[PDB]
């Protein structure tokens, strides 16, 4: 519980709440590619006939 | 300019980037479901074609 510490982890924190965003946009493109990739693979399929 | 306004004004805004948060993830969603509603009007018209 020191100055520098804590305000490292802070610090840290911070970063820690701004990467899960940038993660969980990164998991929602993901997401909706694979819905994408849904939707293209059974419409590609019905193309196809 | 007050210390309690400030703190509470701090919170405001954390609370306000949580909320544009959650906006952004709705509005993802609405962007994707635009061009979905795009794709679907598309094949529509093509069926109806």
């Amino acid at each position: 519980l020191t100055k520098e510490v804590l305000g490292q982890a802070l610090i840290s924190a911070k970063n820690y709440r701004d990467q899960l965003y940038s993660f969980k946009d990164l998991f929602q493109k993901c997401l909706f590619a694979r819905k994408r990739i849904e939707d293209l693979t059974h419409r590609l399929f019905e193309m196809e006939t």
